[PDB]
């Protein structure tokens, strides 16, 4: 029963996940200047024209708006990776400040929210075989930071109260994750994991080196989500990032110089 808590965070999760002491976790902190520019990598191809949003759900960490993953609708190809990746699902990372809430860090520095679109390999037939697998899933993360609204993010700014509370959810169709995306594709990409438990190591890291601007009080409205049930006391779902982990023996590459 864990958590982001001083007695049950980031911190605790090795006793029950051995795989939190690894050698591919994420997040990373990344350093632009030893970060090697890649020419091997072939061109990012994101695809989400046929997107099919269904619903929002808090999870007790985050919120997921979830979609349809039955057909090859939204998709990922390109870049590191070799072959095709749907999108299962989005969620965020964020702080109690603006100061904090990203997970990656660019030279140590923390952005008040991370976004992560999450994809899974279609060779492995879902996502629960995927997540199994070392190249299973494709996260794109997208940074934010807070100034100007992001007005493709107010629909999901706008169904949060109704999801307050683990374990609520909301019908969600007809959202576009376009409307999420910076103007540029250049990233850094990395092996690494997922950021909760099971932490598996399943995970090509594709992150966005431009950030999206949100506003202070698209963010304020995450911070007013419940970590806890209906009926239970309330605590207030902020700081749900893991901190950057060591890097190992990995090499993080640019697709851009
Ligand atoms: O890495 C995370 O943000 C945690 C996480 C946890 C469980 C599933 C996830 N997913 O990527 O579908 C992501
Ligand atoms: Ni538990
Ligand atoms: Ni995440």
């Amino acid at each position: 029963h864990w958590g982001y808590g001083k007695h049950n965070g980031p911190e605790h999760w090795h006793k029950d996940f051995p795989i939190a002491k690894g050698e591919r976790q994420s997040p990373v902190d990344i350093d632009t200047h030893t970060a090697k520019y890649d020419p091997s990598l072939k061109p990012l191809s994101v695809s989400y024209d046929q997107a099919t949003s269904l619903r929002i759900l808090n999870n007790g960490h985050a919120f997921n708006v979830e979609f349809d993953d039955s057909q090859d609708k939204a998709v990922l190809k390109g870049g590191p990776l070799d072959g095709t990746y749907r999108l299962i699902q989005f969620h965020f990372h964020w702080g109690s400040l603006d100061g904090q809430g990203s997970e990656h860090t660019v030279d140590k520095k923390k952005y008040a929210a991370e976004l992560h679109l999450v994809h899974w390999n279609t060779k492995y037939g879902d996502f629960g075989k995927a997540v199994q697998q070392p190249d299973g899933l494709a996260v794109l993360g997208i940074f934010l930071k807070v100034g100007s609204a992001k007005p493709g993010l107010q629909k999901v700014v706008d169904v949060l109260d109704s999801i307050k509370t683990k374990g609520k959810s909301a019908d969600f169709t007809n959202f576009d994750p376009r409307g999420l995306l910076p103007e540029s594709l250049d990233y850094w990409t990395y092996p690494g994991s997922l950021t909760t438990p099971p932490l598996l190591e399943c995970v090509t890291w594709i992150v966005l080196k431009e950030p999206i601007s949100v506003s202070s009080e698209q963010v304020l409205k995450f911070r007013k989500l419940n970590f806890n049930g209906e009926g239970e006391p309330e605590e207030l779902m902020v700081d749900n990032w893991r901190p950057a982990q060591p890097l190992k023996n990995r090499q993080i590459k640019a697709s851009f110089k």
